[PDB]
């Protein structure tokens, strides 16, 4: 049957011919444009499958959702990583991987309750945080990547850290960093001719290194729990891993081994920490670019939860507009604008083609929150697009910043609730300006690649009364 249409690949550099100077993202939408919504390409001796548009991303991920959940090898972190650890596990490594550290957050929260309250007594401890800089010049990046990951930090290390804790900070800057690299020009590069790259110094290299750094941290703090290890009395994900590690003395097939757990905490951790926040500084971009959305969006937090409480988790049900807004936020952000790697267990039978085991797909995540299809306007802003006629939010098809199938976000609970607490708290006791007028914002992402992050911007947090 045969492969889905795609250029036809050179030995060895496939279609480094082909592809756009721009990026990988860039270099997928020219090809589509000429080939289809599912195309193959080849990076390197590498064939992928392309995934572009709503219904060419759900025909896979949702309703052949068995065949489509493998995962992929991304260039620079499989040094890290190796298959080891949840986002990256495959098989029954995986399943296992998925079906603990996803009960294990319930049982510390992820029921979202003892969570909530943890989201919420962490914007209790951001409000008291800013106005203590009396709404001055501020780079929001390395605070809002503290109260994101002092959630799964709450979860995962059992203690939460201070906003100047100096060995917090320099976790916090290494992710930051370590993300921006992942998505720099030469990561992408590295992606394709990685087998040759990968014995010359680069920006591969510092990324090793920077992970295991919170690699060598983790380790650290694994043996500072090992140490107090209550059975009786768990405290976060680490006891509860060591424990069921301590159930499997004998079983050498556990796949539970001390790697798993240096790599799966390290994901939590990352994953966590990282995607949440970006796009809560992603969003209050916009907020400063679209300033008459951020007056209704206090029009809401004021109409619904007042001024005397914290925002409730329960209240984003009944704030259809702020609800929308979180949302649109979250699809013209697009922090992860091709996915995660995908593969294919068995052979699939797609469309027509038939995809050999083990070949990558990629969903372009990205084609589906800009699907025209899907999206009037899909080119700006618009908090509309989740509303109907009356003004309450409407479900839309092409939404999946999280992705779909056996494969979704296990960040999808604590992700959505962390945005909504966090960004009408801060809205509810603050309103933000910048020096750099709406007309001349920039949303133009910083570092385009496998992330998408945001530049730096500086903001200024001016309290309310
Ligand atoms: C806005 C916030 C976040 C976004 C947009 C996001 C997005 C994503 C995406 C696109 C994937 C892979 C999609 C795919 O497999 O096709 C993913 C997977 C994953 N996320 Fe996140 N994420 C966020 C936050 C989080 C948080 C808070 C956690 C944990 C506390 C987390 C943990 C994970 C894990 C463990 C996986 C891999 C699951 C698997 O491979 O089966 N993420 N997320
Ligand atoms: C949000 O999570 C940013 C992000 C996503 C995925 C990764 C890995 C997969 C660990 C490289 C890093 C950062």
């Amino acid at each position: 049957g045969k492969l889905p249409p795609g250029p036809s690949p050179l030995p060895v550099l496939g279609n480094l011919l082909q592809m756009d100077r721009k990026g990988l993202l860039r270099s997928f939408l020219r090809l589509r444009e000429k080939y289809g919504d599912v195309f193959t390409v080849y990076l390197g001796s590498r064939p992928v499958v392309v995934l572009c548009g709503t219904d060419a991303i759900r025909e896979a991920l949702v309703d052949q959702a068995e065949a489509f959940s493998g995962r992929g090898k991304i260039a620079v972190v499989d040094p890290i990583f190796q298959g080891y650890g949840v986002i990256f596990a495959n098989g029954e490594r995986w399943r296992a991987l998925r079906r603990f550290s996803l009960a294990t957050m319930r049982d510390f929260g992820m029921g979202k309750r003892s969570v909530e309250e943890r989201i919420q007594e962490e914007a209790r401890c951001l409000v008291e945080e800013l106005r203590k800089s009396k709404g001055a010049l501020l780079d929001n990046t390395l605070l809002f990547h503290s109260i994101t990951s002092n959630i799964i930090c709450s979860i995962v290390f059992g203690k939460r850290f201070d906003y100047k804790d100096p060995v917090f900070l320099r976790l916090l800057d290494l992710f930051f960093q370590s993300f921006s690299l992942i998505s720099s020009f030469s990561s992408q590069v590295f992606e394709l001719f990685s087998g040759f790259l990968k014995y010359f110094p680069g920006t591969h290299r510092q990324i090793y290194r920077n992970l295991q750094e919170i690699n060598t941290f983790i380790g650290q703090s694994v043996e500072k729990h090992r140490a107090t290890l209550d059975p009786s009395n768990p405290r976060d994900f680490i006891d509860v891993y060591l424990l069921r590690m301590e159930k499997d003395k004998s079983d050498p097939s556990s796949e539970f081994h001390h790697q798993n757990l240096i790599l799966t905490v390290l994901s939590l951790f990352f994953a966590g920490t990282e995607t949440t926040s970006t796009t809560l500084r992603y969003g209050f971009l916009l907020m400063l670019k679209y300033p008459h959305v951020t007056e209704r969006v206090q029009k809401e937090i004021e109409q619904v939860i007042g001024s005397h409480r914290p925002p409730a988790l329960d209240d984003r049900a009944k704030m259809p507009y702020t609800d929308a807004v979180i949302h649109e936020i979250q699809r013209l952000g697009d922090l992860i604008p091709f996915g995660v790697p995908h593969t294919v267990t068995k052979d699939t039978q797609f469309r027509g083609y038939v995809i050999p085991k083990n070949t990558e797909v990629f969903p372009v995540l990205s084609s589906a929150l800009h699907d025209p299809r899907y999206f009037e306007t899909p080119n700006t802003f618009n908090p509309g697009h989740f509303l109907d006629a009356n003004g309450a939010l409407k479900r839309n098809e092409g939404f999946m910043p999280f992705s779909l199938g056996k494969r979704i976000c296990l960040g999808e609970g604590i992700a959505r609730t962390e945005l909504f607490l966090f960004f009408t708290t801060i809205l509810q006791n603050f309103s933000i300006a910048s020096p750099v007028p709406p007309e001349d914002i920039d949303l133009t992402p910083r570092e385009s690649g496998v992330g998408n992050v945001p530049p730096s911007y500086q903001i200024r947090f001016l309290a309310r009364h």
